[PDB]
């Protein structure tokens, strides 16, 4: 049955009454969304599937009661995470800046790479998943059977602050969805003006401007018709600078001091972060207070404050890869950290830079020994034997040709050529 | 002002230098200049890489041979440089699997777009460039305490050139423009790999691909290393019997496809190696089974006709070393190859195994729970313990250029 | 309702009994196709719509009884064709080689550019159509109303000979479909070995090898589940060389002479082309005899021979942009040429290089005058005034800001910002 | 061997050359060398382009001014070269519309990815390169009958640098690496264009972007032309009042967004032009309405403080020339601008209008029927008639390199 424009509007209005959209504010109409959709709205299968799966995982479907992730910067890394039992992929903008962007360059984390970069790697990941799934399906290995992997993990992707204005955010959100992201995060700092020096640091935008970026992102998702998870990050815990005092909501944090650039000094900390989290909560599915120092007490303060106004709100938490865990916490505290966060409502947790540290450290570790001599000894000891020892854990890449689809394409060849 | 006569004379003179001893070119200097245009953009990375690689192969390597590990990201290559590695190997198999411009995962059958390997070569040189910018910005120059020469020569896989002689010509140019120091071409045709085995092209066609590649390098004016790979050790099929040189290996039997069956093995490999030697700077017999006896046979045969010829050797990442060789043999393997004249050695898939295994290893424990314990035990603490070995990435912000760009910002802002 | 693997096979078997697939041979099973599909088969909306529309146009839906096309090398060129009333886009590999490939280089037509190039431009075209449609929809301009354009023209794309082996063809076909092509053509020459010199020229592959490329392409489309039009081109009219004599079907054309490369000389001409067309007909939706010299008599011979075995078979015809039409044909013959071809069953006709000649000639024409002086006089006379004079023909680009979506994005901005 | 002291001295010396008269740099030679690294890859196209453009602007142009037409493909640029044009204009609006790396159609609001304009600059230089290879392969060199210098300098649109000073710095480097001869930056912020009008940034922030760009060029060691565009003629909004220099134009009124209302017009444009002059090689007052009187006002004011300053001027493709000016005024317009010191003039959207109109024109007739009649009348016959003007593309195979690659094939095959 053909679906008329009026029917599209009605169906959208109906969808917004479903449990998925409970407590979510949209400052525009269904009619407005359909006005932007065009007469043909190409389907985004990976994004639809990812968003639905991520929602399920966030609400009781996960194995541990929370989702824990590790930043992946190649499709193959993501694939190994799936094989290993990880339930969702974290896609880090920092890692993409460093070693996987479309400028083919190494950058620090300041929104320097071209805006198509993160969507490009999301696509890479979904293609690795797709080939792995094709291999599995071609051998009729089914869910519940030994050796089965559900390869299509939802991908949560870093959109920075949207690379400019509301339209840049709108376009980037669409690109994430088209690439197949399940969730996307936006933050309220402006990387472009990050202040250099000892009295520098991150700079926030007014709350109203951060809210408008979230509205732009939700609009993009609504126009495409995909219930993508939207995560609002605040940098207000550490950021003691603000571009403009134009939003009265921010006034209580302004100290009066200005920078040479004209920025306003603010009182950074948990209170400012709470202010931002409360403001963003109606416009996002999850709220995230960026933290450089893992601290359960502060995590509890943030969660309690948000939940006092927004009971049950889903929260995200980044677990620092640079914080010296052993030096600052007991082994018991380290082992229980993510569990403890989960009980507070942090249901999406991640180590942003895990993949790049994993890759870079282990490349170094092998290379340093190998370069000195007895090369094969070191390859065998550091790589080949440990691989063999992981077969019982579900590692399959010792069988390298099948892993990348040699058997799959042999089947294709055979089907083409007959027999 | 350099007239054409002058350019031709200059090229003819260059070909008399030590670099070109025993190398055959079936075309003229005039031919090369004809293709050059009036403007020839400089390829700095490729010039530096080719010169450095030649030096390493003639007395410059620490161990007397160069040993490499396939890298598939710029950051992997950078960490190898930090670790003391002298050259980078750039694997087509790894690019097919996890680093190509189709953004897809492929087996090793020339399925990815032809710009893929050059794209990763470019990535690597950019990682090297930033690392060098970082040290230089902190007053570290060649000769300074703490200086690392980050610009390792890169040797890159061109497969069989992705079609005909012009495809090989274009791919070679793209490798050089991206900054490769050396490039290898092989004599199998992936497109018709039988479900079966590998299929060779006639010797004359493989030579034509080598000629195409050398011509590209000559036109650009870069002394890129050219490596000739033969797949004749295992390939027992041949597309055509048109080259009388291949006659002795043909059995007479033909497949349904029309291929010619051949007697695969060390003798066919030797035949190909001898044929390619006059065109290439190194020859390589692709081997699936590490075997010093066969390596000695190949080297002996080549060196009987081409004394001192540089040889390359691939050390299999899938062969079960411990099961089939003693620990002593494993430890001495690359050294023993060197004594036979194998001066460029590499593990093609080292980088992808390194990356994929360790990702799995961390992820599997992390997914079970106690997540931070596993990150600390498997990654953070081992990083800390490698600081004395020269590992610097625990200082993660400086590593990727945060300090460098801070300096840029400060200079702009005054 | 969830669709099981068995149901997917049954549905495919059922689809192959429909009118779309009458007279089409597949040397593999539905079970084999599903084996390669994976558990998730992402939707290709533009390709589905394009393929269905192209089939309709080919069977009575076109305005003139045949579809006539002009090679387009930018999305904007394709957009102007749609505005002008053209019903399908031709996507030329020659034009892509010259001025629109992913190597960013200028190449002759010898399969030198990277294999992702033609899909990349197909994507560009569909995105231009998409934005134009979004603009139209946002202003509620509907079919049948004045000023309405159905922007989503089916795109027919040049896949050369698939860039290698059967798997390269398989992958390229998938890339075309994912980009949104409605139809794709493959040819039976091997560009890689095109013989240089006066006694050189195009080289054919054995008929069986050309058939296998068509099977590979159909398999790809079947796996993706899109009824993409498949066009088999033969180069046998002019090609008097053949790579191998291994197919007994080709024996009658072999002369006995060999080249230095080992190629076999053949008797080129209409008979060899007919042989190839007859062989490919069961494995393609259209057959195309590449022609350098427009000749109605030869076109009739080819059509009659194909139709003697395959009544009603759809045929394609390329109309040479380099042939000197006025010198060789009367004005009456020139004006009626495409009409006459249509009556013979050539329902898809195209000038491969029209877009590049259009672009390059007119850039030259303006530049040559402009460079000499009185610059604005020449811009006004050659461009601006002629544009104004075309408004009544439906040309809208004098209103340049709206054309590219300024009004559309203003609506987006307004919706985001409220009001 | 060139020490840092030597490199710094060399740079300091270069800044004393005629090229750098009246140019202000708020940073030191030491600062520049600090960012350069130990290896600085050559950018041949950018070096040649910048030198040639400087020559054209100081006595080399045929007419005493350079006039340009925006090009959005390499082939368009090549045809301009064939037609006698002296330089290429590279429009961001056209890239947004029909030639960006997002493969999408956008309005002119900095929506495309930042690598887009450099990508098309690369395409253009490659078209130029092949055209030159073709002529050279046929024994046509500078001085030969039939020689064309295909390597026209390219002036490219960098918008407002896509974010902060580091984004501008990186974009400038990418322009140079692709081979641009000149680059322009503007003082509006597209991201917040009000639905309303254009919005300016403070003068100091626009200057910082110019400094960032010059620094990038200095670090790479290329004397790229830097053009400062102001949008202050039409922009009546300002993001911030932080620069006291902008005070006189601020009205006091503020918008809901927090912007400052300003008095737009020629005086605000003059203010910006005077402020940017010490940093840029040319200044440009963006104009929507061709008006010689206003052009004279802007030029007069700038030249009163900066005698001889090179000016650029955009000639609107949408202004209704015939309706508003006499044919005589239209014909003399660019010449009259030249007398005022506007030495770089361009129609930004000429290429896209040329391409899109003529595609429509052919398609509309062709779709109606009698298809070949229309192709012959609109394209083929007009091409034939332009052979005496230097149009060569009727010979379509040679134009794109068929003869060149035939020569390559023949050389490889012997």
């Amino acid at each position: 049955m053909t679906i008329s424009r009026t029917q599209q509007i009605q169906q959208l209005e109906q969808e917004w009454t479903s449990p998925r959209w409970k407590n979510i504010t949209r400052p525009y109409s269904a009619e407005d969304v359909i006005k932007l959709r065009g007469s043909v709205n190409p389907e985004c299968t990976f994004a639809q599937n990812g968003a639905k799966k991520l929602w399920e995982l966030l609400h009781g479907g996960s194995r541990k009661g929370y989702i824990n992730c590790l930043g992946a910067l190649t499709g193959g890394q993501a694939l190994q995470q799936a094989k290993a039992g990880v339930e969702a992929i974290y896609m880090s903008g920092w890692q993409v800046a460093a070693d996987a962007n479309t400028a083919s360059s190494m950058y620090p984390d300041q929104s320097l790479y071209p805006v198509d970069s993160v969507p490009a790697v999301v696509k890479r990941i979904n293609n690795s998943f797709r080939r792995a799934d094709q291999i599995q399906w071609s051998n009729n290995i089914e869910p519940g059977s030994k050796g089965y992997t559900d390869y299509f993990l939802p991908i949560v992707a870093d959109a920075e602050a949207g690379f400019g204005g509301v339209l840049n955010a709108f376009e980037l959100m669409k690109a994430m969805i088209e690439a197949g992201a399940a969730g996307v995060h936006f933050e309220d700092q402006l990387a472009a003006v990050k202040k250099c020096g000892h009295m520098g640091g991150k700079v926030l935008v007014p709350t109203q401007e951060a809210i408008q970026k979230l509205v732009a992102a939700r609009l993009a998702a609504d126009v495409l018709g995909v219930p993508t998870l939207l995560i609002a990050r605040t940098d207000a815990d550490a950021a003691d600078l603000l571009t403009s005092d134009c939003d009265p909501y921010d006034r209580e944090f302004i100290t009066g001091d200005r920078t040479a650039e004209g920025f306003f000094r603010t009182r950074a900390g948990i209170e400012q972060a709470i202010s931002r989290g409360l403001a963003y909560a109606p416009y996002a599915d999850l709220v995230w207070c960026e933290t450089s120092t893992p601290d359960l007490a502060l995590a509890k303060r943030f969660a309690d404050a948000v939940h006092a106004q927004f009971p049950g709100k889903l929260l995200a938490y980044n677990c620092s890869p640079s914080f010296n865990w052993k030096k600052n916490l007991t082994d018991q505290q380290i082992a229980s950290f993510q569990d403890e966060l989960s009980a507070m409502g942090y249901k999406y947790q991640f180590i942003t830079l895990a993949g790049i540290h994993s890759m870079w450290f282990n490349m170094f570790d092998l290379a340093h020994a190998y370069a000195q001599g007895e090369g094969m000894k070191h390859y065998v000891e550091k790589v080949q034997q440990p691989e063999f020892a992981s077969v019982d854990r579900g590692y399959t890449f010792a069988s390298h040709q099948q892993e990348v689809g040699t058997g799959y394409f042999d089947k294709v060849t055979n089907i083409i050529q007959g027999g």
